């Protein structure tokens, strides 16, 4: 006891691990079997994996396990970590106590090349030693090797066979149930010893943080008292302090809210029907993923000329779906960075939305991000061939994730047929009429409804025909409102950019 | 049976999950391509002559090729089954992909009977047209691999697919292969109507005028099967669903 939220593994490594250990020897000789020697642990940092492997041992009372951590003295180390199992076994045959040894990072063994590997010998000389100690002919009897590692694919399958890390485990982030059970278990010492109110009552959360929370409510609560003083004994924690608290944690694995919310809105406004409907079909097209089962990997296009109001609309419709996982890739990611360096960030954001039920993704202006000049041309195809892979590949084990792209060199990408990767292609046109500034202005408080009037007119016949884009109207407006004639000013700068 | 798997075997899960998700015989030309593959199969399977065999199946793109291919391989029941795609090959470099293309040949002739996908060809060698741009060293790997015949009387089938029948035919590369195949998209609204009723979309009262407004608004429509099943689920989901099938379907005829 001692860990929450993960009882069904509990109970199969127990079944399968430690089970036949508790039994005597003889009635295990007299089944004709062996005991298992390798297990491979594998989920995210800081979720549990070295506590499980802790408290399984308290169990079974074994000795306290030793550990090692990946990354001729090395040669010479591997024979020092077994001396005491060999010597208790030597010492007392199959009745020798349990020795457990832990493994941390072994994926950075395999982690470099082949050549290199074996030229220099320190990454291939460990594994043959160990592999040497559980499976061939100075096989030992009372070990067992646990291996912990963030990604299995880079572990060999020679490993994998029978004999050798047969058995194999999956560590999650955990549900509500195991939250409020972490909560309970947090809160036990508050709750007993009448420092927790009556009024506290018990989403992607680690137990770590849980636990930062608990301490921020408590220092909270100690602040309020301090500036040492009388009457310590009336000393509670208040729902109120834990709401606060929750304004200072802030987790990983989230929603990017601030790049979203103030960089890419600043303003917001349905000058026409098309926008109502634009942000109509986001909504079915949000509650489309979220409300049905042959649907867990949507992309659209969001296409229309620069300055139009793309990425505004893209986080508009994003901000009110309120999936747990939303993130963006854009240029201002990547800045300074070298091409290999771009393509693993890629790939590790690709990684992260691969771990929740529910995940969005953002990506702006494509085009820049391939570097593309037309005069050359240039580009870079290596970026070009990776992005194509991964906009068709769907997330795993019943998961679902919605992305939104936004261009506005719709030809280029024609051209380089990619077109084959979106469900759907939206357009977002310019204002080429006098109803829509007028519009623009009312809902911008310029002046009072006579001068609009008189702009309006004025424009009547001095240019009829516009067609401009939204930034440059809202960066004309800001700048004739603080001049002496604005109306002047604004009707020279209008017709100045029709 | 559950909690052992073995090495050496069929890659179950990727041939099942990854390339299936329909499959419904709306016209003649499944049918026959079926049996094809069938007598092309136990033709293999049932000759001495007759130990290396490959195909070529090639139609545009979203047609159903990868589809119809996973199909025809699960139904043949050979012991050795695999499939080479560039999910596979991903984010290593061209003397990693070689090896690994190379070990999974030397693999395959280690059983009686052996069969072999790949997909999507022109991806797996880097094709940009601008340039053009990609990788020769692949190519003639790949040219070289598929004329060699296994040893010691056993025997093995590939089936490769392709959209870029032009470049392949300017490659030069027409000639490792023993057979082409052809996929057509859907012409008719019959097969919409079948795919309509094969989908339980709405009673017949509102399915016939989607029918009945396509007769008179496009008659001549082309699309993928792919494309016509994400639109039923969309415009299912839709506040107004025949105006919504059909506005859609119309955009994209």
């Amino acid at each position: 006891l001692g860990v929450g939220g993960l009882d069904k593994e509990f109970t199969k490594i127990f079944r399968r691990a430690f089970a036949s250990r508790i039994f005597p020897p003889s009635v295990i000789e007299k089944l004709g079997i062996s005991h298992v020697k390798g297990l491979l642990l594998y989920g995210p940092p800081g979720t549990g994996k070295t506590l499980i492997a802790r408290k399984i041992g308290t169990m079974l009372n074994a000795k306290e396990p030793k550990i090692v951590n990946g990354p001729g003295s090395s040669e010479e180390n591997i024979r020092n970590l077994f001396k005491d199992a060999e010597a208790e076994y030597r010492a007392k045959g199959e009745e020798s106590s349990l020795h457990i040894i832990i493994f941390d990072e072994l994926d950075s063994v395999f982690k470099q090349r082949g050549s290199r590997g074996d030229g220099t010998g320190v990454g291939d000389n460990v594994v043959n030693q160990l592999l040497a100690k559980m499976d061939g002919v100075d096989q030992l009897n009372n070990i067992l090797v646990i291996g912990m590692t963030n990604r299995k694919d880079l572990i060999d399958s020679a490993l994998l066979r029978p004999g050798r890390f047969e058995v194999q485990v999956e560590i999650h982030l955990p549900d509500e149930k195991g939250r409020l059970q972490i909560f309970d278990i947090q809160t036990k010492k508050m709750r007993e010893n009448n420092m927790m109110s009556d009024d506290v009552n018990l989403k992607n959360f680690s137990g770590a943080e849980i636990e930062g929370l608990v301490k921020s409510a408590s220092s909270f609560a100690i602040n309020k008292t301090v500036n040492n003083t009388k009457d310590i004994a009336k000393l509670k924690v208040t729902r109120e302090d834990f709401l606060n608290a929750l304004n200072d944690v802030t987790p990983a694995f989230g929603i990017s809210e601030e790049d979203l919310k103030t960089c890419v809105e600043g303003g917001m406004m349905l000058y026409s029907e098309r926008v109502n409907s634009i942000l109509k079909n986001g909504a079915r097209y949000v509650r489309q993923v979220r409300e049905s089962d042959k649907s867990r990997l949507v992309s659209l296009l969001i296409h229309g000329p620069a300055g139009s109001g793309k990425t505004a609309l893209a986080a508009e419709i994003a901000l009110k779906s309120g999936f747990p996982f939303i993130r963006l890739i854009s240029p201002n990611e990547l800045s300074g960075m070298s091409e290999s360096a771009k393509i693993a960030y890629i790939d590790n954001t690709f990684r992260d939305a691969y771990k929740s039920p529910l995940n969005i993704l953002v990506i702006d202006s494509l085009e820049t991000l391939v570097d593309w000049v037309p005069i050359g041309p240039r580009f870079s195809n290596n970026i070009l061939q990776m992005l194509k892979v991964a906009l068709k590949r769907k997330p795993p084990q019943d998961r679902r994730l919605l992305i939104m792209t936004t261009t506005s060199a719709y030809s280029v990408l024609q051209q380089m047929d990619i077109l084959s990767c979106f469900d759907n292609e939206i357009a977002v046109p310019n204002m080429t009429n006098l109803d829509e500034l007028n519009n623009v202005m009312i809902e911008s408080n310029f002046l009072d409804d006579a001068g609009r009037v008189k702009v309006i007119n004025e424009l009547s016949r001095s240019c009829p025909n516009f067609n401009v884009g939204i930034k440059k109207t809202l960066t004309n407006i800001e700048t004739a409102r603080h001049d002496e004639d604005p109306v002047n000013e604004l009707v020279e700068l209008m017709t100045q950019s029709a």
